[PDB]
């Protein structure tokens, strides 16, 4: 505690006594001739001790200080996520133990657990021998860890891993599972530090928190600086000079990533770190947003309007993609304004993704997939490719992006649903080139080959199917027409029912002779038929036949109606095709206006066939919530019902209070 | 590890392979017979046992788990602020060692550290005596917990910002600061546990957290994790009709304040502890107005719905009172409407705050107070007085709290400004009794007096002043004539000129007599008179003579500010005066060429005077919440600036936690 080491490399006194060493030795560095007199030995000493105080960033007094600048380097393969060389390194004959060590972190963090147990056992053996004492220890804490970990991956495999990939994964042999249990019977990780040598025990006192359960501790307190409320309205900034309690914060978790990182350090790995991550970029990115927030209150929304209070850089983007579950994002995504930051290193993180991108493509494309290494990276995958919307991309590593996503991703972790809202999200700032148009082309040819077999059906938790996809397609380019979906519709045949619904739902896509011959197949014979092709198949007007189908089955319920007046007894209405004549009758669609004589049977058919008159006292806001964006658009268009609307909408976000009906309110309205 | 001791009170088999101890103790628990079995010896111990785990709120296995209810009881004089009774405690002697470290707890909290300090010493050395060791332990960690905040007080005394108060020299004298310097110098408290037995490391395991900031590590990883979890909840509308996943916060801030302040640990006062419990208590306001407009949408939307209800109680006010400050108070207040929370327990909490009240007059009235003790008390009696606007009080308590408030708090840390809103909000749930009119009026009286020497000045923060107490008095009541007030009025001569001043702006309180001598010594000439006469009713309409006299203040500050930018010190917009000023144009309240020519120094008056030329993009959203009901009524009246302020509020509702801004959008403009 003699002095107080900064993240910024800044040394300060603090309870020291006598003579400042530290200050002379800064003194001297400075001054070259001081070095001079020095005598040979200490010569070669400060040498040594200069070059190890640069490597790690401390560089004078805080009195000398100035402008230092901190840029993190995080110096290790295993982070930055190069398998391929850490494969290499792997199969490389080591020549030290360090190299053997280096080794078993890296096999560990591709998922090959039982060769990393093995070479940490070995690296111990040898070890205790050759007199290293930190070698010694951190091979066994490491080989704890790795333990710890295969214990917790046995009991969720066979609790619900079985369940979970559709069939039961076995990835340790029971004799190693028995030989690793009957090793560690007894260990306690507590006394590993106790019983060590008190020569390295009084050296390396720094390592004693890595034996215990549990560290971070005081920096995870440390974080309710970020919670403060005050410093918005009057931050004095004392945290530290030229600093904050952000740029602390920050730099600490940067410590401590290197530190474990560039230590090959198993804990890395652990929920403990991961959590404290979570916590740390959360709890930044929302202080940053929060001073944006209140500034733009105080002063005008010209100043400190979109400021990039944090600044996402490569670290920051991997740190987030390793670390934050999709939960973790959709929250910072609601209550921050990650479209607010800015994103900066874009290059390295390009490469980043495309290495995501061709390690998926291995791992998957090839007949065998490392289970333990997969579950520990399918979710950095998505995570990644989940918080690339606002990273730019080019054209090369964009094109391989999706290629993997849509093709060489696990259908099991995305479905078609969170694979089109993945997709959709990467086409935010990297708007659809054609290159990756031809690629979703590809996709949903090869969907609509699987189509064929009358046993394939689309599974979406979203609801998003590939007509999502055809959508999205289109959209980016207007007249788009595939070629080979096109012959996939004229090779149709009646026999092929589901591969003819599919096309169906496709059915912008195709060419002229190939929607013909689809359309052939099926036509519309009544009122039911009709709103299944305006629902599903694109009944792109309502033909003067359809019309007629519209006031047959209408004045048909027209005289049912009658008689339900008749009765006094209505019981349910089961689909209210009037309301889609509404609909299709303030849509324009219906040119007839014969149905204006139905009027009366549901308040929303009123609503829709003639406003005007039509009392909306009777109207429900809670329609609004199934209209369509276009319709609620119309809705604000119409006169006679768009004020009506407009207090139907006020009296629902000031009485219920709702915030979907608050969206609907001033999102299409005002 | 063997059990999980949920925080509700139930346990949970872990890491339990033996026989089931806990199962078999709770078994004895209900039936009789089977404890009866049980040996004489055996049969005391567990009744101590039984006594134990009653107390401390273990109840059954989570298998036969009940109606678990949450109730918190926390029994310390230290807690609820018996300030008197703990000085009783203090004064009287104490029969056992128990006795002497609640007695060094108790004058901590009364902060008198330099005989707390002393008396833990003294404990220290007399616990040598054979016991279990805790007490020793715990004097310890006390006592350099209240050496390290000796030192940090005399640190921040010693400091700039005390001389603002007097420059207090702090009680300290600096032979005990040496003293105790040197005494801990040698004392590092990481070490301490490592230092007692190995019995008390043995039992006792749990008391080693508080040596760092380990002990509040599980809560606040806890915390942070709930935070997300419920803030999501909020987001995704879960209206869920069963029970919270914050229950699990409140037991835990319930078991963390209660375990501190029961065992008397010096550690209440921390930093981190203060942010814990505010960040605790803040999610747990949010959800309680959360799950208050869920009950609101089930019951208006569905005949089915709950009524159940988050509100406060003695606690949670006591809580909120202690841990806050003013701006995360304020802060809660913008997001959440606190005022629609119930609060139970409304005589506690009057009790409570008549002690407040009671122990600010008996430490501002007599002198020889402590210091030390009023720093950390004055944050609490403020929070307290400011949040007590939410809870209704008798006549009685409102009599003495309004005294306290009006007369004995100390100005350095409360202006006129704030006692003025402080006074004001306490008025909300109240309608003012005659005894607290009286009160005002003895204070303006007061203050009265205090004008009759010519070097006083009313000093604010927010620019409130005395008129606004006679304002508030005659918004009570109309017709409230101060006679005392009055005679203060006719007795004064032309030379006690800042009498007339003060009498004039609070003219509406004076009798007809003494407002004709007020009147006739005091006549309106420059704008300051102006506006005074505005607000005091003196001027109705404004005269062509007071239009002259607006014109020329706008011509004089026209052409000192324009003087400014050409010279390169532009002024800046300060007193309000031209904001009023516009105002007023835009109001029709004043109408001239000289009006509309003063535009360009104050943007407020741009976007006032001439809307439809006014830049919105240096319009601050901040300006609605200023503006009354007929200014922002006219505002949406207005074509030029209805559509930039409602993008404004929209851009605001959407960002922005504020709900003030949601409010002008739907009542006014929309």
């Amino acid at each position: 505690y003699d002095y107080h080491f900064e993240v910024n490399g800044t040394v300060v006194r603090h309870k020291n006594k006598g003579f400042g060493y530290m200050e002379r030795f800064f003194e001297l560095k400075e001054s070259c001739d001081e070095r001079s007199k020095l005598s040979k030995k200490q010569y070669e000493r400060f040498n040594a001790l200069f070059n190890f105080f640069e490597k790690n960033g401390v560089i004078c007094m805080a009195k000398d200080a100035g402008t230092l600048n901190t840029s993190i380097e995080i110096n290790s393969l295993a982070y930055h996520g190069k398998y391929d060389v850490m494969k290499k390194f792997i199969e490389e004959q080591s020549v030290s133990i360090e190299d053997d060590y280096k080794k078993a972190f890296f096999l560990a963090c591709l998922g090959r657990w039982e060769e990393s147990y093995d070479l940490y056992s070995n690296i111990i053996l040898n070890s205790i021998d050759e007199s290293n004492g930190c070698v010694y220890y951190l091979s066994q804490i490491n080989r704890y860890r790795i333990y710890q970990s295969i214990t917790q991956a046995v009991t969720q495999f066979n609790g619900l891993g079985l369940l979970t990939f559709g069939r039961h994964y076995k990835p340790f042999t029971d004799e190693f599972l028995a030989r690793i249990e009957r090793e560690m019977t007894n260990f306690n990780i507590d006394d590993l530090f106790n019983g060590m040598p008190f020569e390295f025990q009084k050296k390396y006192k720094i390592l004693e928190f890595l034996s215990d359960n549990q560290f971070l501790y005081d920096d995870t307190v440390k974080l309710f600086e970020l919670t403060n409320k005050v410093r918005s309205e009057m931050s004095e900034g004392s945290y530290s000079f030229g600093m904050s309690s952000d740029i602390v914060v920050l730099l600490r978790l940067y410590d401590n990533l290197r530190f474990l990182y560039e230590n090959c350090l198993w804990s890395v790995s652990f929920h403990e770190f991961h959590q404290y991550i979570r916590n740390s970029m959360s709890l930044l990115i929302e202080k940053a947003e929060y001073e944006r927030t209140r500034d733009i209150d105080e002063l005008g929304f010209s100043f400190f309007g979109k400021k990039s209070g944090f600044f996402m850089e490569y670290y920051d983007f991997v740190n987030i993609s390793r670390h934050f579950k999709i939960d973790d994002i959709k929250n910072l995504e609601r209550s921050c304004s990650i479209d607010k930051i800015r994103f900066g290193e874009q290059e390295k993180i390009e490469e980043y993704l495309v290495g995501i991108a061709e390690e998926i493509t291995k791992q998957f494309s090839a007949n065998g997939m490392n289970v333990v290494f997969y579950t520990q990276f399918i979710s950095e995958a998505k995570a990644a490719l989940y918080f690339a919307k606002y990273v730019k991309l080019s054209e090369e590593g964009l094109g391989k992006i999706v290629k993997a996503l849509l093709f060489y991703f696990p259908e099991r972790d995305l479905d078609i649903g969170k694979r089109y809202v993945w997709l959709e999200r990467l086409t935010k700032c990297n708007e659809l080139p054609k290159s990756i148009i031809s690629i979703i082309d590809d996709f949903l040819v090869l969907q609509a080959e699987k189509h064929i077999d009358q046993n394939y059906s689309e599974v979406s938790s979203n609801g998003l199917y590939s007509r999502d996809y055809g959508a999205l397609i289109k959209h980016f380019e207007k007249n788009f027409i595939s070629k080979r979906l096109s012959e996939i519709t004229l090779c149709l045949t009646q026999d092929k029912q589901k591969q003819i619904d599919f096309l169906f739902k496709l059915l912008p896509l195709l060419s002229t002779n190939a929607k013909s011959h689809l359309l052939s197949f099926k036509s519309v014979e009544n009122i039911n038929d009709l709103m299944n092709g305006i629902r599903i198949g694109l009944i792109d007007e309502f033909t003067p036949e359809h019309e007629e189908l519209i006031i047959e089955y209408l004045e048909t319920r027209k005289v049912n109606y009658i008689v339900e007046k008749e009765k006094g007894i209505q019981t349910f209405s089961s689909n209210d095709y009037m309301s889609t004549f509404g609909i299709w009758y303030f849509l324009e669609e219906i040119n007839n206006s014969k149905m204006e004589e139905f009027i009366g049977m549901d308040d929303q058919y009123d609503f829709f066939v003639d406003p005007e008159n039509f009392d909306y006292k009777k109207f429900i806001p809670s329609w609004l919530k199934n209209y369509n964006d276009k319709l609620l658009g119309k809705i604000a268009g119409n006169k006679h019902m768009k004020h009506h609307v407009i207090e139907v909408l006020k009296e629902r976000v000031k009485n219920s209070n709702d915030k979907r009906y608050l969206e609907i309110l001033m999102n299409y309205f005002i």
